RNA sequence: UAUGCCGCCCGUCUUGAAACACGGACCAAGGAGUCUAACGUCUAUGCGAGUGUUUGGGUGUAAAACCCAUACGCGUAAUGAA
RNA sequence: GCUGUUGGGACCCGAAAGAUGGUGAACUAUGCCUGAAUAGGGUGAAGCCAGAGGAAACUCUGGUGGAGGCUCGUAGCGGUUCUGACGUGCAAAUCGAUCGUCGAAUUUGGGUAUAGGGGCGAAAGACUAAUCGAACCAUCUAGUAGCUGGUUCCUGCCGAAGUU
RNA sequence: AUUUUUGGUAAGCAGAACUGGCGAUGCGGGAUGAACCGAACGUAGAGUUAAGGUGCCGGAAUACACGCUCAUCAGACACCA
RNA sequence: GAGUAGGCAGGCGUGGAGGUCAGUGACGAAGCCUAGACCGUAAGGUCGGGUCGAACGGCCUCUAGUGCAGAUCUUGGUGGUAGUAGCAAAUAUUCAAAUGAGAACUUUGAAGACUGAAGUGGGGAAAGGUUCCACGUCAACAGCAGUUGGACGUGGGUUAGUCGAUCCUAAGAGAUGGGGAAGCUCCGUUUCAAAGGCCUGAUUUUAUGCAGGCCACCAUCGAAAGGGAAUCCGGUUAAGAUUCCGGAACCUGGAUAUGGAUUCUUCACGGUAACGUAACUGAAUGUGGAGACGUCGGCGCGAGCCCUGGGAGGAGUUAUCUUUUCUUCUUAACAGCUUAUCACCCCGGAAUUGGUUUAUCCGGAGAUGGGGUCUUAUGGCUGGAAGAGGCCAGCACCUUUGCUGGCUCCGGUGCGCUUGUGACGGCCCGUGAAAAUCCACAGGAAGGAAUAGUUUUCAUGCCAGGUCGUACUGAUAACCGCAGCAGGUCUCCAAGGUGAACAGCCUCUAGUUGAUAGAAUAAUGUAGAUAAGGGAAGUCGGCAAAAUAGAUCCGUAACUUCGGGAUAAGGA
RNA sequence: AAUUACGAUCAACUUAGAACUGGUACGGACAAGGGGAAUCUGACUGUCUAAUUAAAACAUAGCAUUGCGAUGGUCAGAAAGUGAUGUUGACGCAAUGUGAUUUCUGCCCAGUGCUCUGAAUGUCAAAGUGAAGAAAUUCAACCAAGCGCGGGUAAACGGCGGGAGUAACUAUGACUCUCUUAAGGUAGCCAAAUGCCUCGUCAUCUAAUUAGUGACGCGCAUGAAUGGAUUAACGAGAUUCCCACUGUCCCUAUCUACUAUCUAGCGAAACCACAGCCAAGGGAACGGGCUUGGCAGAAUCAGCGGGGAAAGAAGACCCUGUUGAGC
RNA sequence: UUAUAGUUUCUUUACUUAUUCAAUGAAGCGGAGCUGGAAUUCAUUUUCCACGUUCUAGCAUUCAAGGUCCCAUUCGGGGCUGAUCCGGGUUGAAGACAUUGUCAGGUGGGGAGUUUGGCUGGGGCGGCACAUCUGUUAAACGAUAACGCAGAUGUCCUAAGGGGGGCUCAUGGAGAACAGAAAUCUCCAGUAGAACAAAAGGGUAAAAGCCCCCUUGAUUUUGAUUUUCAGUGUGAAUACAAACCAUGAAAGUGUGGCCUAUCGAUCCUUUAGUCCCUCGGAAUUUGAGGCUAGAGGUGCCAGAAAAGUUACCACAGGGAUAACUGGCUUGUGGCAGUCAAGCGUUCAUAGCGACAUUGCUUUUUGAUUCUUCGAUGUCGGCUCUUCCUAUCAUACCGAAGCAGAAUUCGGUAAGCGUUGGAUUGUUCACCCACUAAUAGGGAACGUGAGCUGGGUUUAGACCGUCGUGAGACAGGUUAGUUUUACCCUACUGAUGAAUGUUACCGCAAUAGUAAUUGAACUUAGUACGAGAGGAACAGUUCAUUCGGAUAAUUGGUUUUUGCGGCUGUCUG
């Protein structure tokens, strides 16, 4: 048999990322001595769109405290941010929308958003559009806070991991219908070469596990093991449950 | 050449081919049981309880011919797993 | 020395295959980069302007505007039917009429990436240089064949088997 | 293929027994035919016959003898139509 | 005395080998040809005749790549079919002369035609590679012909500071440090690296040591359509020209001396202001702009073309008519002075809400109104530049060249066509490259005066611009398709009429008139057509064809997701 | 200074309106929709079998499910100081299914599969542990994961036909039992592209209909995102009927051009054992040749498609082969 | 008992330094000290308590202030602060876990390799005819086949083996309380009609059977022999011999079952035997290996280790073998007789016909596998010719339960014709309608270089059922390339040398041949008939189907491009 779609495109051949119209990695500027001991001013200098993702990145120029520069930063833009603003990123750093803050230093009850995974990670969590974390709970005595995503997993994450004040602006961009298939085709030709998807069950066998048959059926289980090799998983993988539930998922 | 009578197209597989079975338009040339190691039978030749010079040495008119020691193979004893 | 046996290309010619190591994206497939290309019409979306009606709630009219993976149709791109032409052709896929579509999921040049149990696939096992249910080149290789075909002078003598 | 013989409605079908043939076989005859009849074959001459025939084709009695048959679908040589 | 499969024996023939016949042979070996002969049951042998020209044989033995009709055998050659099929799509040729041995095909003239500016026009890209052009020539090729040619023979021809390449980066490809791998080499391109360059004077030790000091996540390749320093006109050759010549520019790199401008505390002044003027210091470093960008719909402007008027020339028609049919009347880069939407500035203080677009936006973060500032795209005039080019007339000139003079002017118009563009607006879960390069500012390092010095962002002046490509076709004959193949192959410019129109049909400019021809008009075909009456009875099936059709007015159903259906239908 | 709705001038083409006129002609050539009533099906535009299939297949938006919070998920690499997603972060990335909108999406974890805040020891490898021995070694308990056991799960694969009798009356909706493991096909729909019988039966369309449509349903073998029932618009899709139209036909005819034909020139190929008259006979059971008859006269031209079991290609169907390949 | 600190022995935590994951251009880490403002126990040597920037889209870069030495006080350049000291651990996670290495268990069609019996009236589905046994086939020795017939085996038995001894079995008859058809008892007959483990056959009467007594010949050693047969194996059997036993008074009999079936190689493992041999430098004991006889098994039974699928398919082959024709056959189908019980008022036969029975045909379907697998183009329709007659109509006849008309049954007879449509691809079928009638057939199931391509049967696709699945379906549905004649013959037409030349006019061998059917008027409302209905020959007039001509007339056709008209454009 064949190697399949979903086996090939881990090559990274055709299924790269389109990376030219886009304006950089958005971060969080380095976690350095003026943001662990007060904060430095930014002036949100302007607000972009970029390609492939859905949400305003903002251009936030800071200085550079050891040379004479003007070091420009590349943020994801909270909604109710605007130009000319200014951020205020660190540890003293007041609790506006925009202003980047470690967890440790903040209130339970917080919306945050381009939270640290670790300290100096430079932003992870709660990086797409209209999405947040809660942060829940704290713990100063090995100074760990309890965060919810937007999952609506718990987490624990360091006292001293950022996270950035308010939503991600572009919310409510699901709930509008995508449209006529152009409107995906365009979707995801600045993101990457997913699109349109063949079913496994309507190719040959060589192409798919799913393949062959006088009818278009999958013929058996498609739950597949945890397991199962790399080249076997077409279907649901380690599926725990299936079917459609009843009152509250 | 005429005349009387006779005479299906060869090769092939086939129980059975003139075959409505296969190859063959025609011609020239090329074109298919070989060599080798090891053996069975039968026969010729040598020597014959022996036999085999030629791996090697000596020699040479020089890949020839001629000469030759010690082994070695087989035979001269079989039967037993031993 | 004839005959015979076995291993060797083993009387000669013949597979579909398999293995090793290499060469292809000048065709077509998909993505990316950087370019280019597409008359004239129909219908008349939001926004906007002026009217009329009614106690009010609110409802009707005319114009404007110029939307649409809208629509007719040219170039273009395609290939439905004629099961037309041709079918030892103009051509190893063309010709003619008829037709699909024609501002986008469009058409397309150059550059660039993906290489064979691999690619690529809006999925037909499709396409990957007229080659694809596993490309092409060389080698292993004179592959093997209980199967087909062939197997070259004369005369003389003898003369079978299809059964255990 | 005659004879014995199983299956089968049957078969130029399938399968046996003994023998003889074709295969591997020309020749004379049954018009023609692998198998039937007669005979098996170096090259010739002469003579005589086999099976089969002797109106004409066609070598050979339109021979002899006793009967039968007249068909507007005569009949005519075994295997064999 | 038969005989397949098969066995065995006796011989026939071939390439070589040892021996022998003191073999044959240029007075003719071998080979081949022979309705001549003889021997042999046969395989075969022997002889005569011819052709030919250099070797070959009998016999006794040795040895083998040793004997052919078949293998859809191999290679090479040859046939019958057969002078047959055929050489029939791109509308089409015809008369005369010339040339020549020879003309349907060549050259010229004259007709008649076609392509019809989405072309059979004029350039190019990739590809080819001399096909371009001249002379000589026709054995081969151009499926007829050939005097012709993209053929054949010999030559000639491609000129660049400005066009490209060269440079920059794009998707990417890739050394390096390193790490993997038995190894071929694989990963990665800023990484767990000690990863060199920049300028000022210095100080004049035949020119070498300083420091003002700074600055550093770092090869290279990657576009003849992206980014990009700078060129235009006229003429010129058999064939090249944005290159040659003539005239005029411009850019970059470097040198420098005058003119200017600035300078009594020196780095200019003016305007309230937007900003202006010929200049009018400015290191490190930092900052910002340009390079730099979608797509569409209408709208304003510009250039070119199209239509059109008067006048100055020439040509065509003229039995009749026509103040008319045709045609020339053109202005480059570059330099100047000027020129505008937009934006901005001052005065002013708006509701009785005004200004205003095709499109409804704008105003107390200051409208309207009055007056100003700028971008110079774009136009105007001028210089270029009339001497050029064009259209003429008169005169000669053996050749080959001329000489002389004249006109080259003034309009108008627009939902026109192409095209550049400016300000807007619709669209997006799509918001539509980067780098080289250049500039500007912030900044204030350093330097600099008046009886002599500053400044090269301005004016003039001087010098240099290498390397490679450059001809030609770009296709119904130059590229790929075995070919001179009805196929395929990326673009640019684009006239008149009809008409909604770049549709179809006809013409102008320019280009071809090439696709074997002649004769005759049977069958059957192929591509076009028409048919009385009936009208799907044909047929698997209304396949094929017929009918309908543009525009204006009238009218428009079920159903509906209320957008549609819709050009419904049905009429005039 | 006395104070209106007005002149001069130049200039395009748009639509109205009337008259006149013709062999009732006028989008005069060119150009240029046939339309209507239904069913099946896919919502639509889009895409593919280059060279026999353009479709009802693929895609699609919508819907649903599954995995994953990075010391991760899916995937790559012989390896690695390696990589794709990812210049990414759940409104994301990855993996499936169904296929617009409307309406709904039933029941079944017995089986296969997937998963787990589930329980022991039922197994339970190597290494380790202990016993025996002179050692090699044999024997024992301890034994990780997973299996096994227990739960969860069907928009996971799938299944859901269930099957009998009694009873008003004349065909039975009340009783009764046993369930194929778990449930017994619910709402719906149909001789449907799914119905064998089947040309089902009834109606309708026709003079006549194995067709069409609308109903009926113990449905050989319909059915709920392996989606079921609708459904406007759309379709070079499949089908039926009607009107217009016609050489499709009754029934053919005629015309044009280019062929064919003849000529000059140039000039192939396929195929070919030898060849080319029949009838019967026998025969590898369908002869050009054989036997017996019929017969039979040079050279041939244009047509033709009876025959040459004509040509194209070592049947692709079927079998065999101790031959392979995709799956 | 613990009080030595002499190892992890096992489990609960902790340490950084290996390993690990990040990030920065390795800037601010850690500890302490200042200033805190303060903690109040109280101004401290006590321990809790921060360390310069926030309304605003500006700016922040070249060490300035004080202080100290040099510059002889020019020029400025330098020390420390400004900005706290010390440790040089860049920062932070993670940590002896993970990572990686090796080995081990699980999962692992993601992937690789390979397999997927045989016989067979084609394969497959069945079956076992594949190893065996009885009877029959089997043709009186033996041997003998088929998917021939009726059956049987993969066991069972310490007695159902061995010996000996007593008795007689099936069944019937006559009889004895309960007791009867059947419980037990007695006698008489009783050639086996019983019994002997099974299948069947053979065998057996003081036994081989039934009852009783004792045993283990169902033992040891190896050889020869018979059946199958190669005179191999295996199995079974026979007869001795040499040992040891059993029984019996003994003769004797006994090496499993009364006889004919009841079973299995090498390699491997395991057991029995034997003071055995070997382990090769020499000893011993384990251990292993040998020697002789068993057992664990191959049922495909002389003994591979093995699941599907292909409608995407492939190669070598095969007419040894299927799907079509043809050939023998004729069951089956179709047609036709003989006999005649009877049906038909009566009446066998006008017309039919039971029970039987003899055929003929090759338009069905089978049976078979002879031809073809280096292909004979595989259904139906369209077209077209010819033939068969088993006659639907027509011609002329005979018969009748024939009055007429109508119909039925036959004869000669294939000359003559035998249709138009609806649905279906269909052949077949079924309806409507006209006709004189709408008979049946053949000719490679006529006819594809004649067409068509609906069906069938390649590849795409959908549904149902089946399959875990790939896939399957002679189930349904939709889309799906139909190639070549120019050769010979045949056929149709067209020439033609030679009969001294040429011309005209003829004859006729042979071949062909063609006409067809209906209606109407009259006969005639006549015959016939109770009536109702209702003929026929003769005499006319027209039609259908066919054929051969012909073009006056009618219609069709138009390149007569004959005339006229009309549109677009070009020729002023």
């Amino acid at each position: 048999g064949r190697v399949i779609r979903n086996q090939r495109k881990g090559a990274g051949s055709i299924f790269t990322s389109h990376t030219r119209l886009r304006q950089g990695a958005a971060k969080l500027r380095t976690l350095d001595y003026a943001e662990r001991h007060g904060y430095i001013r930014g002036i949100v200098k302007q607000i972009v769109h970029d390609s492939g993702r859905g949400a305003p990145l903002a251009k936030v120029v800071f200085r550079d405290p050891y040379k004479y520069r003007l070091r420009e930063e590349i943020f994801i833009a909270n909604e109710g941010v605007h130009t000319g603003q200014f951020i205020y990123a660190g540890k003293k750093a007041s609790l506006n929308v925009g202003n980047v803050l470690p967890l440790g230093s903040v209130p339970e009850g917080t919306i945050v958003s381009n939270v640290e995974e670790k300290p100096g990670d430079r932003g992870a969590l709660a990086r797409a559009s209209g999405n947040y974390v809660i942060i829940i709970g704290h713990n100063p005595d090995e100074n760990k806070t309890r965060v919810r995503l937007p999952s609506g997993a718990k987490k624990v994450i360091s006292s001293d991991a950022r996270g950035v004040i308010g939503v991600i602006a572009g919310g409510g961009r699901v709930d509008k219908p995508l449209l006529k298939a152009g409107r995906a085709f365009h979707k995801y030709r600045l993101k990457r070469n997913s699109w349109p998807k063949t079913r496994g069950v309507a190719m040959n066998p060589v192409d798919h596990p799913h393949g062959g048959g006088n009818h278009q059926h999958i013929g058996k289980a498609s739950t597949i093991s945890r397991g199962a090799v790399s080249g076997q998983k077409a279907g649901l993988i380690a599926a725990r449950r299936t079917g459609l539930l009843r009152g509250s998922q």
